[PDB]
């Protein structure tokens, strides 16, 4: 098992079974009850039949008054372009800069739901 | 595997498909309208007999924010396989960021199934 | 599978059919101004399962019932965080003014196996 991963250039700080660092690939100012989506400056090739899914830091609120307005991050193995950079959705619930290199939230794989047949019932 | 759904009427968009595996994209049943700063629960239009064993999780759409202005505000949704009775209805619990207006048939959130967790017992220890 | 639970004291009210995500509650009453945030202590601390985490989200009525929002979306607590003074936070964010007592439900978690161990390979493109 391998994830291959492409950095936006040679500026961007290099990762490290725990959860998997993210950081902002450049500085980003964010003013109160404003949304950005923060580059996080990687492109991967996930294992076939998984996927990614991303949440922030414990520590994210505490250092940078953001929230991520999807919750949770759903990366698809399909999603494995050059260009499919992944960004992290934020919304300031304050003032904040936040700086390249800062970590702003984590990542883990999972093996992909098994296949299943949505099927049309009238009655339960 | 399968799932048995039942939509709450004709007017719901249907999801029926064989061999889904990636999420499955949920709709809001009719048109709502949330004023900056209030919360609404968007029906979903669907109830389910999950697997035996299973749950679901619901999370919004990568774009739910960009289209719609709202934040799910329970994070994740867990439903559990006893959630499967004939009024057992899905709902978003939606939290505007801005003035919007969502429409029947948009989709706003998605779902996967997870095996649930292992039987565990809690036991009580004076110290770690 | 076994967790060894400490409760921070007496006081902690204990905390489950086979499967179901568990209940977690605040350890002492908290007020939170509208647009404030405090960390909602959960009072237990674990040692959880060899090779596998626990996963915290808000219960679903938990906005309706306290006005609030989980900062960090789904709290991730790892294996490794079984000391005897490592407690349980539940990190909220007030949408309105709210008053939570002790004892009260907040929060849910299940444990999940850790992703597998897995080579990270820089490349120069995909």
């Amino acid at each position: 098992m391998q994830i291959k991963i492409k950095y936006l250039d040679e500026t961007q700080t290099r990762i490290n079974g725990d959860w998997i660092d993210l950081r902002a690939a450049e500085d980003v100012a964010i003013k109160k009850d404003e949304f950005k989506l923060v580059p996080l400056g990687v492109a991967m090739e996930l294992p076939e039949g998984y996927e990614a899914h991303v949440v922030p830091r414990s520590s994210t609120y505490k250092n940078f008054g953001v929230i991520q307005t999807n919750s949770m991050g759903v990366i698809d193995e399909s999603y494995k372009g050059d260009n499919d950079f992944w960004f992290f959705p934020a919304y300031a619930l304050r003032d904040t800069k936040i700086k390249k290199g800062d970590r702003i939230c984590q990542f883990r794989i999972m093996k992909k739901m098994p296949a299943v047949d949505l099927i049309e019932v009238d009655r339960l």
